[PDB]
C-alpha cells in the first residue's frame, strides 16, 4: 500500500514546481488529486515579471503525470484570491473524488524587490492577497469537506525560511510568510478537535522557476552580464549548513508526504524547515 | 534628564489605551509627540462593535496630558490605511517638531470572532488592512524622516501574545499579529545599516477598552447576566504564570520607553512579551 | 525495498519503550542495529525508583524482534555515562555491521520531582549526566564511524516537549532537554560539511514505562488511592490540541525513520515535536 | 529615586566585566549588592587559559565602585560550583543587607575550542558545571531569601547568543547556554506564584576580558602577527545587523536593570538578546 493510499489531496499551485511535485508524489503514494492553479499572469495586463507565469499546458502536464501513476485528478484553472471560484472548484473536485483528506496550500508568488520602506502598495497588496490571504482561502474552501468526512485529515501550508527569518529586499514576502505561520497555528488550535492536523513547511531555495529565472540570476550575481544557475549556486550555498545550493521539489514533497500520511497522525502545530540548515545560521 | 530627552516619537492609535499611555510616558521622559488616531468608527456605516470607537476628543485628551508634561504634540485624525493622508500628517509633524527618532506602531483593532474557517472576507480584510498593512504603512511613512536625520532611531511594533501563539476565535488577528513579527524582522535587517533598531512588543491582556467592554465581559462570563471586569479577571488570569488578570497600559509603555531609549541602543530584532508569563504555558 | 535499506543505526536506550520501537521500525525498513542499554538500575544501590529499571532480558527481547525482521543486531549492556565502555561497544558494533549511518540518542531518565529550588544535587547531577552529557557521549562515540564512511548520515537526538517549554516539578529534566537542543544545533553546524544531518525529536507523553508507572499515576491523580492509566489519561489529554492522552512509541519511531531516511536528506537543524499540539498551547 | 531604590541584588561573576557592570549599575540606581566571584583560576593547577582568571583585587575594585555610589556591598570569594559555600555566602549577605530582591546569575567561563566530537570530557564537565549547574546553584542559593521576603522579585540569568544558536568550536558552551534557557523557563513557571519573574539575557560579543584577550585576537585574525582589538572588530561586526563590533558591559547592565526594576514588573519567561541583531541572521 502507498503511504496515502485511498486519500484525496487538494493542492494549490499545482501547474509546476513544488505543487506539481506534491501532486505527483502524493499520487505515487496512492492519493487522488484536486489540482488548482491560476494558469495565467498574476496581474492582468502584465506578463513581463521576473518569475514567469504558469500556463494551462503546465497544469495539463501535471495531470498527465498523475494519471501515469494510475490515479485520478481533477484540475481547475482558478485564482486562490477568488474565493467563490476556488470554493466551486473544490466542491466539484470533492464530488468527483469522494472525500478530502489532505490540503497543501502551496500557491505563491514573488514580486517587488525594493526595500520594504520603498515597496509599492500595489506589490504589497498582491503579495499579501496571494501568499497570506490566498492560503487562508485555500484552507477555508477545503476544510468543510474534511470536517464533514469525519475521518480527520492533514493540512500543510507552504511558508518559507522567510516565514522564520528575514532577508533584505524580501520584506513583503517575509510578512506574508510569517502570517502563514499564524494561520498554521490558528487553524491548528481550532481544527485539532476534529483530529485535523495543521503544519507548515519552510523551504530554503528550491529549484523551480521561482528561483531559476533571468531576473533572479542577475539579482544574485550583479557582477555578471548573463549569469545562469551555475553562477548563482555558490551564493545560494552560503545560506546553508549542508554544502548544496538549493533543494529540489521532491525534498519538499517528501516532507508534505510525511505530514499527510498516518505516520504523522499526532503531529500538529509544527514549523518544519526543509532548508539545508539555513535556520542554524 | 529624561530617558528620551530631545527626541520626537510618532505614535499611532494615540487617542486612548496603550497609545495614549505611550505618548504620555514618552513625553514624561522628554520626547515631543506626533500622535495619530483614526478618531472614528473603523467601518463607515457601523457603530455596532464590541470594541467602542475612539473619538476626536479622546485624542485631544491625550494632547492635554502630553502638554501637562511641558512637551509639544502634533495631533492628526487619520486612518493608517490611508497611506497618502498618513504620510502628509507625518511630514507636517516632522516639519513642526524638527526630527523623528522613535516610531510606535500601536494602532490596531479587534473584529469578528468566528472560527477561522467561518470568518468573513470583510472581517479578514479589515483586520489585515489595519493590524498588518497599517503597521507597514506607519513605518513606511515615518522612516524616511528617521533615516534622513542621520542620528539612528528606534521602531517599536505592537504585536500581541497572538503574534506568537494562537487561541480559538482569534485566527485572523493571529495571522496579522504574526505578520507583524515578519515586518519587525524585515525592517530590522534592512534598517540596521542606519543604526535604526526595530523590535516588537507582545502584550497579554491589557486594561484598555479593547479588553474592557460589555461584549467581552459577556463572552468571558456567559454564566452571568451583567458581568464586569471583576468577573472576567479570574478567566484572564488562568492564561498567566504571574497571578494577575491583565497588565496595564503603563507596563507596555515602560517596555516601549526602554526600546526607545539609548539604554537599548544595540537591541534590535527582538520579540518582547509583556505577558505575565503567558508564553511559558 | 525499505526506507533505510542497507544502513546501520546505533540506538541508545534500546531495551524497551521508544528505543526498542526505533530499533524494530528501523529494522523493518532495512537497517541493521547497534542496540545499547544500561540494563541495570541507574543508581547502583537503588532499585525503588518511580520509573522501573530495564533488564538484560528486555534488551534480548529487542534483539529477537529485530531478528524477526531478518536483520542483524549487535547488543551491548553499557551506561552512556561510561564513555570508554560506550565507545568500545560502538567500535565493536561497527566492526560487525560494516558502517554507521544513523545515530538515535534516545536513552534517558526521570528522577526527582521537587521544585527546582529544592532539587538535590544528586538528582540534578544524575539527570544532566544521562540526559545531556550521555547524549553528547553517544554522538561523540558514533560519529567518527559515520565521518569515516564518507557517505553522510543522520543523527537524531531525543529531547522532549520539555526541551521547548517547562512544567512545574520537572525543571532539571527541562534544563537537560533544552541542553539537547543546543547539542543538536552545535553538532548540526559542525557536521553539515560532511553531509551529516542533525535533528531533534520532541515527544509529548508517550506510552512507555517512563510514563506508565505507579508513581506517575499517583502524581497525576493525587485524589485517587490506586490510580491507573485510565485515570491519568484525561489529565494528560488536557496538554494536547488533538483529543488523545499520549502518543505511542511508533509515533516517535516514524519521525525518527523520516529523519534517518534519504527522504529527509536536506533536513538539518530542526526541532520536531511529535506532541499532539502541546506546543500550540 | 533610583529605579531599584531600596532593593538588594545578588550578582555572581562580579569581579569584573559584565558582573562588575551589573553591580555598579544597580548600585547607581539604588540597590545594595551581594557580589560573589571565584577570584581564582578555574582549574586549580592551571593558569594557561586564553581567558585570564579574575583576582580578589578585581572584586575589591568592584566594591570600591559600588561604595562610590553610596551603596553597601558584601563581597565573597566563592566558586558557584560549591553550593554549600555559595549558600553560606548568600545567607550572610542577606543577614547583612536585610533582603534579597534581584538575582543576576552572570558567572561564566570559556574553555576548550575543539569541535564537539573532539571535546574532552574534562572541558565539557567544567563548562556544564559552571555555566549550567552554577547558574542553577546560584538561583537555588538565593531564591529562598526572595520567597521568604514576600515582596516578589526578579531573576536574570545570563545566557548568550550561543543559548539560541550555535557556532563551530563552541558546542559545549552552546549546550550549557541552551540549558540556561531551560532553567529560565523552569524557574519562571515555578516561581511566578510568588510574583517572582525570571528572564534571560543573551549578549552578542561584549567588550570584557572574555572577548579581549591575546588568544582570541590571534584566533579571529590568524593572518596577523600581533592582532589587537581593532583587528578583531571587523570580524565580530560581520555577525551583527547594526554596524558595531561588540556591545559594552553597560548595554547588558541596562537590560538587567530594566528586568530588575518595577518597570518590568509583569515581564517573565523572556529570552532577551542584546545582540546588535545577531539573531536576525
Ligand atoms: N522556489 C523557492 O525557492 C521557494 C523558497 C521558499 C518557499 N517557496 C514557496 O513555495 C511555494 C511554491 O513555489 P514554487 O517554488 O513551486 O514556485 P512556482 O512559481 O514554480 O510555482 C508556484 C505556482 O503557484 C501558482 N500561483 C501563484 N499565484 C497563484 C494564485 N493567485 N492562484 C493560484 N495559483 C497561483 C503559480 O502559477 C505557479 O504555478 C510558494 O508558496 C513559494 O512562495 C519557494
Ligand atoms: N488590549 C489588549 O488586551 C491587547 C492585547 C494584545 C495586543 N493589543 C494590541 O495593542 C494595540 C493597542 O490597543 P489598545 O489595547 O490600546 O486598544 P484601544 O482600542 O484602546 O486602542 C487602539 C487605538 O487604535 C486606534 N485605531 C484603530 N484602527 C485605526 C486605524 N485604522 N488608524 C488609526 N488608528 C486606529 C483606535 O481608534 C484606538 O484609539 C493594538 O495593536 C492591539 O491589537 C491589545
Ligand atoms: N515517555 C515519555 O512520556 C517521554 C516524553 C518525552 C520524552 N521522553 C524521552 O524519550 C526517551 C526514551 O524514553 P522512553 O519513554 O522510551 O522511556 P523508557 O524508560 O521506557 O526507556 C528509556 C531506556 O533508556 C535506558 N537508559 C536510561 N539511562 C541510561 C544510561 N545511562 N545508559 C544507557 N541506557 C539508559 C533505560 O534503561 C530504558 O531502557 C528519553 O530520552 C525520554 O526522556 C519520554
Ligand atoms: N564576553 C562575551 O562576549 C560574552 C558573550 C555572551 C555571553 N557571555 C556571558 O556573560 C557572562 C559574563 O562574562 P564576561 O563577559 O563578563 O566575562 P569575564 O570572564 O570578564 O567575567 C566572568 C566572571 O565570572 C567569574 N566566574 C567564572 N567562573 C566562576 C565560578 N565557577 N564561580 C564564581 N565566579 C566565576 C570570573 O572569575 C569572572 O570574574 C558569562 O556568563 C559569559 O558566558 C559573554
Amino acid at each position: 500500500t502507498g503511504r496515502v493510499e485511498g486519500k484525496v489531496a487538494f493542492v494549490t499551485g499545482a501547474a509546476r514546481g513544488q505543487g506539481r511535485s506534491h501532486a505527483v508524489r502524493l499520487a505515487q503514494e496512492g492519493a487522488d488529486i484536486i489540482a488548482v492553479d491560476i494558469c495565467k499572469p498574476i496581474r492582468a495586463g502584465v506578463v513581463d515579471t521576473a518569475i514567469p507565469a504558469s500556463t494551462p499546458e503546465d497544469l495539463a502536464e501535471t495531470a498527465d503525470l498523475v494519471k501515469g501513476h494510475n490515479r485520478r485528478i481533477v484540475t481547475a484553472e482558478v485564482d486562490v484570491r477568488d474565493y467563490d471560484a476556488l470554493k466551486a472548484a473544490v466542491d466539484s473536485g470533492v464530488e468527483q473524488l469522494g472525500r478530502l483528506d489532505i490540503i497543501v496550500a502551496n500557491a505563491g508568488i514573488g514580486n517587488g524587490g525594493d526595500t520594504l520602506d520603498k515597496t509599492s502598495e500595489e506589490d504589497w497588496t498582491e503579495m499579501i492577497d496571494i501568499n497570506l490571504a490566498g492560503v487562508w482561502k485555500t484552507v477555508k474552501a477545503g476544510v468543510p469537506h474534511m470536517i464533514a468526512g469525519g475521518r480527520g485529515g492533514s493540512i500543510i501550508l507552504t511558508s518559507s525560511v522567510g516565514g522564520l527569518k528575514a532577508y533584505p529586499h524580501t520584506g513583503h514576502y517575509v510578512a506574508a510568510k510569517h502570517g502563514v505561520v499564524g494561520l498554521m497555528r490558528a487553524f491548528g488550535v481550532e481544527l485539532g478537535q476534529h483530529m485535523i492536523r495543521v503544519n507548515s513547511v519552510h523551504p530554503t531555495h528550491v529549484k523551480t522557476p521561482m528561483l531559476h529565472n533571468e531576473g533572479t540570476f542577475k539579482m544574485f550575481r550583479p557582477d555578471l552580464e548573463n549569469p545562469g544557475p551555475d553562477d548563482m549556486a555558490p551564493i545560494c550555498q552560503m545560506f546553508h549548513t549542508l554544502p548544496i545550493p538549493w533543494v529540489e521539489p521532491i525534498d519538499i514533497s517528501n516532507a508534505v508526504l510525511f505530514f499527510a500520511s498516518d505516520e504523522a497522525r499526532y503531529i500538529t502545530g509544527v514549523t518544519l524547515p526543509i532548508d539545508a540548515g539555513s535556520c542554524l545560521k
